[PDB]
């Protein structure tokens, strides 16, 4: 007996809306015959076929297919001994017909010599175009013909065809039925055809009519016609009551990316462009700021000329052009106005960032202030000071202008004394800053954000790749077709991890080369542990794509959940601002987030050179390991009940 | 004479590898009969039906349906004079059956009173569940029946049914065919039914067999059988040789998103949550910074207690506990260590950010330095100074620590004199900063990024909503089904712009309220023009969704195209860092980007209170207007050659 289903029962949904898809179903399929299964809808037959192949399980009843229970190692129901043609075209695009044949033959263990003979025979028999034509370039009928040829290549002892000829040319239909008759006759082969056609399954040696989840009758066609006395079948029906699989899967995964230029540009040319733009735009010091200078010790000539001239040695000739000489040249441009009212007006518009206004007696009052110290009259204290009106609406620019205007006075003051043979240490505030313990006196903001950009690119470009791949592959029956072919779920998962591991290693090479070698972001720590931490974040990101793909069933719902969690964690992990800004209550919560302790750990490796032994460094390695385990437990728990 | 087709030549390709989908094709449909079209594949017949309806145009020949050419004057072919049932289920999910019938009835202009009678009749006739059940909750065999009911409800004079009986129970197929032969009984009605199943189109009055893009024979079924002598048709086919339509579309647009809890949360609850997290974590000043104080003038008791006391009046008792009282209590936490080389070990680890180290001779050396002047010996200048070893690996924390330590010395110095009846102005550097022209002396970074975050949320929440809505509709056949109902593309586009405009107004109100009324972000300028500019950036975002949806056809390629331009534009529009830091060549390129000049214009209206008359303000209005027109032009050119 090819198949024996006895007292099959099946339920769907919850108790609120029970669905008795199968109820007390009996079925028998002998060896060497064709068994047509004609049903009204398209659900009971598909559910029965899924129970036969082993995908589903019966609530009550018994099944004996090919010798033993489906998928129990007592028989080879999922494997080379069965031939499956799904209702949908569960084929791979971007695959030539020859490549599809090779992939499935390797999955079935066929040698490459016989695959070519079978391919040539099937191409000659099924009226198909050249083997090199990609499947995505074919029409619906040719795609269905290729899907039918896939189920015939390994010569199984049980064929399960789901509407094999729905719109096939009538001559081709006749040839197909003749071939099925030839292979099934006087042999061990069996065919089980499921169709909505009532009038095509006349050549089936036994017909089973489905209704209300049970077989109304099951007899030979002409026997049914004679016994019920009807001219055609419709009148009778019109009654009022293991390394070869992994190698095959590895060459499929990499070839599914090479034929998508959009995918390669998104996961290999976007990080390179993102890193280039970040290192050129973020963190650098502003370097074009303009200042309106009103020097009343010199005559006004132009808005771009002042003839600031003085004597370098001594005698303190001007001291207003001498201060402006020490001003830093890279970030401040000098503009000249003849009136403090005319210079403040420029600031009130977008023509300057500040005003200076040296008074006409700046020199005399400044010398009389240093010489007569600790008892200077209020008149001197008012005529010897520079009056700066600043535009402090921008925080970072206001910081630079205040820093560069007070720092230039220190150099100016260290030049006045020292040119008259005095020590320059007399012009220093008692608060003296010694050599920094870490870093330097001129830090950069792009060194603070660089650790956060590296981890965010790797983490969230693996959530996108895994969720998209495992969802579009599951929705078109590609996973269910290869499961019947004999590919265990462990082998499906192993190949995805290896493929994703290699991809994330290429991204790590590109991101770290451009950040460090080209744009000169310092790495004072161990380069070996930076590579390990970046990769561990990629695996943690990949494990989050398992959660998303186990919850969401549509692409549009997965991207909302991926983007709905990428934004909040970016603003709480301290990538673009120090973690010390948040309140104490909000600082506790942010620590437990996936990327918070990993960004802190990477920032200490690069900016301070700390090793793995430091508590602040290995806390970012233990935090990723916990989240890898947590993301796997949640994903496994979701699949348990759903 | 309903449909006449003469010499209908239609071809697909680019004149290099042409596909002849149609050839010399003559076809006449007599009024008052049932016509079956029984081709093999599913593309030639579908192409012919699309030409008949009016969707497409031919290359040669004439098409004459119901009086005149389709889609032109002289006929009502696209409208209420035809009834179209597509090959795919083109129904709306999240719609009850009653709501679907009301929607399609309003499209055809029938009164809501007589829609009920048709609904009840069709419900009873087609054996369907209660009208309150959602379409998505129906099975696959009931959605086809609902589609058939939709195609039959307004009582047209020409029914074009595309395989209405795929998985229908025979007891219902008989009733459907009886209804079909009953309505078209010596009347004005015609049915054009196209099937792959030859045996079921026997009841049709006329049959046209299609092959290779032409009709092999077109005669009565019994005449076809008799003239060739065959018993069934299978052997014979073996031939080796406006208001009301806009109102209806607005209800459907506002009900599609109200019935999707995921969509409501993404576009209404995520912008609110994003604004809260940004205003609580980004831009604020660090607060818990710890310092390691070494004070050799006092005894050492604990790591948290030092018993610092002095005399407030005069005589300068300790002057090292006096300076520490002026330290800012908010940002600096004081810790005490016994040795100068022991507190540096705390900084080397993560237990502090700096060290202070007041010497044991600090009080006597400081009072002997300020009381001497310019003649202090080098020994005194070394014993009267505080030595700070800072951790400058963090740029932002390094600024606060240096600013607070230098500022506290000014308040300390301004307190020494003033308590001894001296002029406090004596303790000032000549560089004196007057009152800022714009802003205050303590600017906030979150005020710099807030104007850039408002525009980014609104712009990219419209690219997401517009691209997804217009891609799901087109790929599911819903756009084409309503076009045959008479809904002009002008009314589809007008009702979409209205739907998005109302949504972007609600988003603007939520973002502006949670930013200004709560969290107190300053708004100096006019609030009337802040709302206008924010909405104008929303319309530019929607127009970018037209370009994406007209270029991409799959869901996943629009996601990558949208994200592939979101990230590069964020790093070039000066949202998170001043645009003055970028190199000059990159600065010129960035000003032409969609969001650059708009962010600058909104920042000036918020932080300085500038009006529309300032060039820096209305340049952001001009750039948004120009990019709106450019985006609309690009979408039209793409739709021309595609
Ligand atoms: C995917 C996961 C990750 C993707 C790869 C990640 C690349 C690597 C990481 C890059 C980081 C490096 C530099 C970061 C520094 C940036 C500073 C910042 O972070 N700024 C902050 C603040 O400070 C920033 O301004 C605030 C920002 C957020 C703004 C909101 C934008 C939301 C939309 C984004 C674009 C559209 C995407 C299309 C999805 C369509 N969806 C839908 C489908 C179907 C339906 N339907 O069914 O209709 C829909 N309905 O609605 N939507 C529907
Ligand atoms: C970085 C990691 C951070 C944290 C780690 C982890 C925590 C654990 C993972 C936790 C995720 C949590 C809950 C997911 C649950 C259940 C979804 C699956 C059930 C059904 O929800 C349907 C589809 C999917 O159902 P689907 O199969 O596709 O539809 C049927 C198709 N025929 O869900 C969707 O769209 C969700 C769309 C998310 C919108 C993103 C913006 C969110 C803004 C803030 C949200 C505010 C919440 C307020 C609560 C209001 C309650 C009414
Ligand atoms: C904010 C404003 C920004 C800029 C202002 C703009 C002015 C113009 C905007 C122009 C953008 C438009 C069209 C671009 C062109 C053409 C795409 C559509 C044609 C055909 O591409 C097929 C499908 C579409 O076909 P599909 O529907 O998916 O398949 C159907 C199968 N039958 O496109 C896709 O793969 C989208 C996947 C995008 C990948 C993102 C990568 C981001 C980093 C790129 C790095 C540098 C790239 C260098 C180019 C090298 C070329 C080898």
């Amino acid at each position: 007996h090819a198949v024996c289903v006895r007292h099959a029962f099946k339920q769907y949904g919850s108790k609120k809306n029970p669905n008795h898809v199968l109820s007390d179903l009996n079925m028998t399929v002998a060896k060497g015959t064709i068994y047509g299964l004609l049903g009204a809808s398209g659900c009971g037959k598909t559910t029965l076929l899924s129970c036969i192949v082993g995908r589903r399980r019966l609530n009550t009843g018994e099944i004996w297919v090919l010798g033993g229970k489906p998928g129990t190692k007592g028989s080879g129901v999922p494997g080379k001994r069965v031939g499956y043609m799904p209702q949908e075209i569960a084929l791979y695009g971007e695959f030539s017909i020859k490549e599809t044949m090779m992939y499935f033959g390797w999955i079935f263990g066929m040698e490459s010599s016989e695959i070519n003979e079978r391919l040539q025979f099937l191409l000659n028999f099924l009226d198909l175009p050249s083997q090199n034509r990609l499947v995505k370039n074919l029409s619906g009928g040719q795609q269905r013909r290729v899907s039918f040829a896939v189920a015939l290549m390994h010569d199984p002892e049980l064929l399960i065809l789901d509407e094999p000829t729905v719109g096939v040319d009538p001559l081709l239909r006749q040839s197909i039925w003749n071939h099925l008759v030839q292979i099934t006759k006087d042999g061990n082969k069996t065919v089980i055809i499921t169709t909505h056609y009532i009038e095509e399954a006349r050549q089936a040696h036994t017909i089973g009519l489905m209704r209300s989840g049970k077989l109304l009758a099951e007899e030979s066609p002409h026997v049914l016609l004679s016994m019920y006395g009807c001219q055609s079948l419709e009148e009778v029906f019109l009654k009022l009551s293991s390394w070869g699989k992994i190698k095959a899967l590895l060459q499929k995964n990499f070839l599914r990316m090479w034929r998508n230029v959009g995918v390669m540009l998104f996961i290999f040319a976007l990080p390179v462009m993102q890193v280039i733009l970040f290192c050129l735009a973020i963190g650098r010091d502003p370097t074009g700021l303009k200042l309106a200078i009103v020097n009343h010790e010199k005559n006004y000539t132009n808005q771009s000329y002042q003839e600031c001239s003085f004597d370098y040695g001594c005698k303190f000739s001007y001291l207003s052009c001498r201060y402006l000489n020490n001003l830093r040249n890279s970030t401040i441009l000098k503009e000249y106005y003849p009136d403090p009212e005319s210079a403040v007006d420029a600031v009130k518009q977008g023509h300057a960032w500040g005003a200076l206004y040296f008074t006409e007696n700046f020199t005399d009052a400044l010398v009389a202030r240093m010489a007569l110290g600790k008892d200077a009259d209020p008149e001197t204290l008012d005529q010897s000071e520079v009056r700066v009106w600043l535009d402090m609406s921008n925080q970072q620019i206001g910081i630079i202008l205040q820093r560069d205007l007070q720092l230039s006075y220190q150099d100016f003051a260290k030049d006045l004394l020292g040119a008259c043979e005095q020590n320059p240490d007399l012009a220093e505030i008692p608060i003296s800053f010694k050599e920094p313990i870490y870093g330097s006196n001129k830090p950069s903001f792009t060194d603070f954000v660089a650790p956060g950009v590296i981890l965010t690119i790797v983490f969230f470009l693996a959530v996108a790749l895994t969720s998209s791949a495992l969802i579009i592959e599951r929705m078109e029956g590609l996973l269910d077709r290869s499961w019947v072919a004999g590919v265990t779920p462990g082998e499906i998962l192993f190949s995805h991890v290896v493929t994703q591991f290699v991809v994330m290693c290429g991204q790590t090479a590109l991101v770290l080369i451009f950040m460090i070698l080209v744009f000169g972001v310092q790495c004072k720590g161990d380069i070996g542990w930076v590579i390990v931490l970046t990769i561990l974040q990629g695996l943690c990101g990949m494990c989050f794509g398992f959660v998303i793909s186990a919850i969401c069933e549509l692409e549009r719902n997965a991207i909302q959940l991926a983007l709905g969690s990428f934004y909040p964690t970016l603003l709480l992990s301290g990538v673009i601002w120090p973690i010390e800004g948040m309140p104490t209550v909000l600082r506790y919560v942010s620590t437990f987030l996936p990327l918070t302790l990993a960004t802190t750990s990477l920032r200490a490796m690069l900016t301070r050179g700390w090793s793995i032994a430091e508590p602040a460094v290995y806390y970012g390695f233990l935090a990723t390991i916990i989240w890898i385990v947590a993301f796997l437990t949640i994903s496994m728990l979701v699949l348990r009940f759903k």
